[PDB]
C-alpha cells in the first residue's frame, strides 16, 4: 500500500490522513505536541466559547431595551468560565480527533517531532526520548504556524501573552493592552472588554487594513460604542514590566496595563522541518510554496493549513488537506477558493466572500456597487442596532455578483447565502427575486440587491 | 390612463399600487383604517421588537453560562417598553408607508371602507361620512384577515385578547393563558413567559400540527426548558371572568389566568365587501378564490394576501401584489412559492422551505432524509445549547434538496442558504462540496447534507 507521512493532527493533517486511509493507504502521523493542533485546542473553539460567554456578559450589563429592562454588573468568576471552556475543548479533542484516529488503525500515530532526514523520509525525535525514521512515498507538511512576536524593545523579557496564554487565563485582567489588529487581537479584545476588561487596543495603521476601509471603521465605531479604547496609526517603542504591571511607552504616551495581548499574525512552523534536505522550497515569510494541488518543489512533498500562504481558517486547511491526499494517492484535484467565506467573530460579525472593490479593480474588473447600512434593515431597527452595513460588488457589464463585504450581528450566516449566490453566477436582479423572510438579517441581501436599479 | 382600484394598504396592496404607477395607471386606494395595515402596525413589526426585548430578558434570566456569569431576574418596565415600541412602529409607518402614499401624486388615498357596487365600480362609505363611488378597470382585493374567535362558550362575552391586544398592553400579566398552537400563538406565549408571565399554552393537538413533527418535538421542549406549560391534546370548554382573572375549564381541569390570549388563526376579511355584486367567488373558509397570476373569477379583478388562501407572510402579501399589478397593466406573471421560506420568531427559530418528508410522499415523491441534531453542529456545542435540528429532504434518485426543515438559533437566517441551493437545484453532495464558515449556525447544513454519503 502507498505509504503516506503526513506531519501535524490539526484540520489540514486530520483531513489528509482519513482520506489518504480511505483511498487504501498507509498513514503514518506524527504530532510533536497535543491531537488536534490549534483549532480545537488553542484556536477556533476556545476563543469562540470565551467570545459566547462574553456575548452573555455584554447584554447583562447593556442593550438598546435598557430602558425598559434593568441591567446589571454581573458578576464573572473567570476560573469556572475556563473551567466549562476547557471540558467542551476536552471533549471536542477525544471525539472528532483522538476518537477519530483511534478509529482507524490503519493510521499509525507517531509522538514526537519530525524533519527531513532525506528526500524519502523523516527522522522523529520521539517524546518519550530516542529517535525514529519514517519513510515514505508520498509525504504531507501539515505544521501550521505560531504567534507572530513583533521586535519591540522590552517586549521579548516581560511575561506578555499570546492568544494561547490569554484563552487559557483565570483571571480578568483589569486592564488589558492589545497589540494587533487582526482578527485574533480584535476578537479577543472584544471577548476580555465585555468579561470585565478595560481594553486599549494599539493598531499600527487602521482595523482590517486588508480588508476594504469601511469593515474597519464599523468595527472601530462598535468597539468605541462599548467603551474599548482604539489608538489607531499607534505602535508601542517600549515594554517594561515592573511592580505587577506592563509599561508601554506609545505614539499616545504611557499606557500601563495588568496583562498584555500580542496578536500581530501567525508565522509558519517550518525550522524544526530542515526542509532544505528535501527541497522544498518556502517563501520569504517562510511559508512553504504550493500549487493548486498543494505540490511543494519536491513533488512527493506535498503542503497544507497555515504553513503555507493559504487564507488561515480551519475549513481552508482542511479542504487543503482533503485534496492533498487526493494527489497523493493517484487522484487529481485542486483548491479551489472563488466562493471562501471568512467570519470575524466580533459583535457585530464581520463576513466577506468574493472580490472586494479594490481587489476586483486591482485586477482589472470594472464594477459598481451598492453599500446598506442596518439603519436600513428592517430587523436592524427591530432591534435597535443599526450600527453595520452590507456591501454588495457585482460585474458592471452583466452585473453578476462577486463580492459581498458585511459587518452585522449574524454576518457569518448571511454571508453564506451571498457565497451561494456567487458560486450559482447569480446577477444582484435575479438575487433581489428570490423570496427572502422578513426581519431576519439575510433580508439584508435582497434589500442590498434592489438598489442597483 | 389605466384605472386601477386597490382596496386595502397593507403590504399586498403597496406593492400593487407602486407597481401600477410604475406601469402609468391611475391608482385609487381605499383603506378603511390606519395605512400600512397589519405587518407595521400589529402584526410582524411590533411582535419582533417584543420578541426582541423578550430575549434580553430572557438571558438577563439564565444562561448556558451562569456557572461562571451571575444572571438576575430583571425588573421590566412594560410601560417603556410599549411606548419604545409604538415610536418604531410609528416611524416605519410614515417612512415606508405614508410617505411612500404621499410620495407619489398618482395614487390617489381614500379613507373610507369600500365594497362592490357592481361588477365595474365601488361603493366607499367615507370615514369622515358620506359616500363616493370609484370606477375601475381593474380592482385588486387586498383585504387581509382577522383574528379568528373559536366557539368557545363564555369566551365570546369575556375581554379577551387577540393579537392585537397584547401587543397594546402596557403591563405584564403574572399569568397568561394561550388558547392557540400557531405561528403567532407560539411567538407570543414565549415572549410574554419571558417578559415575566406564568404562560400556559393550549393547544387542540400537538405544537405545529400541520409541519413535520420533529419540529412541534423540539419547540414544545424548549418552551418546557423554560417554565413554560405546554398543554397538548387540550381544549377549553369553558371561559369565565369574574374578580379580575379568567376561570377555564380544560381537559387538564380548571386553569386560571389574569389575561387570556386567543391566537388560533385568521379568517380573511371579505363580508365588507358584497363580493356577490361583482361576481367574485370564495372558497369556505372565505377565502377569494384565485389563480397563478392572482385573478379571481371575475377577470377584471385581482385578490392578493391574506384574503386569499396563500400563505400568510407579508412578502408572499406583497410579492403577489405585485404581480397583480402588473398583469392589471397589460403584464402576464405569475408568482412561484417553490422556494418560499417561512420563519417562526421563537428561541430556538423555526425555518422551513420546499418539501418535508411527508408532503414529498403525499405527492408521491420518493425521498431520503438526514436529520442532524444540533448536538452535532460545533456551533451549538460551542454555545452550550444543543436543542434542536436541521433537517434535509432530498429526491431519492437524484438526490437534489427538495426541503429543509430547522429549529434552532438563526433558523431564520440559514435557512435562506437552503432556499438558495433549492433554487438552483443542487444536489446535497454538490452542497457539502461547498466550503461554510466554521462554528456558524448555517454550517449545519453541509454537516447534515454530508451526512447522505
Ligand atoms: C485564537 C485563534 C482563533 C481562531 N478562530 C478561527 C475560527 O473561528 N475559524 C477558522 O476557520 N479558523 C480559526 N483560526 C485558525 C485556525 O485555527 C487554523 O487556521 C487551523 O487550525 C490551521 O490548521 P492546520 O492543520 O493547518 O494547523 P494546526 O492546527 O496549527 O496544527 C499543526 C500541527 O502540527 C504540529 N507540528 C508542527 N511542527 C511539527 C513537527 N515538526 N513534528 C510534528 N508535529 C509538528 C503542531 O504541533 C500542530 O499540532 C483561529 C486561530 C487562532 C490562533
Ligand atoms: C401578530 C402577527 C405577527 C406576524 N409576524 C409576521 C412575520 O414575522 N413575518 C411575515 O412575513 N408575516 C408576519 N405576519 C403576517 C403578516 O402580517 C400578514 O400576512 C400581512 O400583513 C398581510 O398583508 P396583506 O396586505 O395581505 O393584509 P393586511 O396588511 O392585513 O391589510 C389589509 C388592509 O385592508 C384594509 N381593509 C380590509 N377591508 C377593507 C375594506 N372593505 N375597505 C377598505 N380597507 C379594507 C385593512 O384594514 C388593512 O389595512 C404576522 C401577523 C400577525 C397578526
Amino acid at each position: 500500500p502507498v505509504q503516506v507521512a503526513v506531519i501535524g493532527s490539526g484540520g489540514a493533517a486530520m483531513a489528509a490522513a482519513l482520506k489518504a486511509v480511505e483511498q487504501g493507504a498507509q498513514v503514518t502521523l506524527i504530532e510533536r505536541g497535543t491531537i488536534g493542533g490549534t483549532c480545537v485546542n488553542v484556536g477556533c473553539v476556545p476563543s469562540k466559547i470565551m467570545i459566547r460567554a462574553a456575548h452573555i456578559a455584554h447584554l447583562r450589563r447593556e442593550s438598546p431595551f435598557d430602558g425598559g429592562i434593568a441591567a446589571t454588573v454581573p458578576t464573572i468568576d473567570r476560573s469556572k468560565l475556563l473551567a466549562q471552556q476547557q471540558a467542551r475543548v476536552d471533549e471536542l479533542r477525544h471525539a472528532k480527533y483522538e476518537g477519530i484516529l483511534g478509529g482507524n488503525p490503519a493510521i499509525t500515530v507517531v509522538h514526537g517531532e519530525a524533519r527531513f532526514k532525506d528526500d524519502q523520509s523523516l527522522t522523529v525525535r520521539l517524546n518519550e526520548g530516542g529517535e525514529r525514521v519514517v519513510m515514505f512515498d508520498r509525504c504531507l507538511v501539515a505544521t501550521g504556524a505560531s504567534p507572530a512576536v513583533p521586535p519591540i524593545p522590552g517586549l521579548k523579557e516581560s511575561p506578555y501573552w499570546t492568544s494561547t496564554e490569554a484563552l487559557a487565563s483565570d483571571t480578568i485582567p483589569e486592564r488589558l493592552a492589545v497589540i494587533g489588529s487582526s482578527v485574533v487581537a480584535l476578537e479577543l479584545a472584544q471577548a476580555f472588554a465585555r468579561l470585565g476588561s478595560k481594553v486599549t487596543v494599539l493598531a499600527r495603521n487602521t482595523l482590517f487594513f486588508r480588508e476594504d476601509p469601511a469593515i474597519g471603521e464599523a468595527v472601530t465605531a462598535a468597539f468605541r460604542a462599548e467603551g474599548i479604547e482604539v489608538l489607531e496609526h499607534t505602535q508601542a517603542s517600549q515594554v517594561a514590566h515592573m511592580d505587577g504591571e506592563f509599561v508601554l511607552t506609545t505614539t499616545h504616551g504611557e499606557l500601563r496595563a495588568d496583562k498584555l495581548l500580542v496578536a500581530t499574525g501567525r508565522t509558519p512552523n517550518t525550522r524544526s522541518l530542515a526542509l532544505d534536505a528535501a527541497g522544498v522550497t518556502v517563501n520569504a515569510q517562510g511559508a512553504i510554496v504550493i500549487d493548486q494541488g498543494m505540490r511543494t518543489s519536491n513533488p512527493n512533498i506535498y503542503a497544507a493549513g497555515d504553513c503555507t500562504d493559504q487564507p488561515q481558517f480551519v475549513y481552508v486547511a482542511a479542504a487543503a488537506g482533503t485534496r492533498a491526499a487526493i494527489n497523493m494517492t493517484g487522484g487529481d484535484a485542486a483548491l479551489d477558493l472563488t466562493a471562501m467565506p471568512a467570519v470575524v467573530f466580533t459583535d457585530p460579525q464581520v463576513a466577506t466572500v468574493g472580490y472586494s472593490e479594490a481587489e476586483a479593480h486591482h485586477d482589472g474588473i470594472e464594477t459598481d456597487s451598492r453599500t446598506l447600512t442596518l439603519d436600513n434593515v428592517p430587523r436592524a431597527l427591530a432591534n435597535f442596532d443599526t450600527r453595520g452595513f452590507i456591501k454588495l460588488v457585482i460585474e458592471e457589464g452583466s452585473h453578476r455578483l462577486i463580492g459581498v463585504q458585511a459587518v452585522a450581528p449574524e454576518a457569518g450566516e448571511l454571508i453564506q447565502t451571498a457565497a451561494l449566490a456567487i458560486r450559482n453566477r447569480m446577477t444582484v436582479q435575479e438575487l433581489a427575486d428570490q423570496l427572502f423572510p422578513y426581519l431576519t438579517m439575510v433580508e439584508g441581501l435582497k434589500l442590498a440587491a434592489q438598489t442597483f436599479n
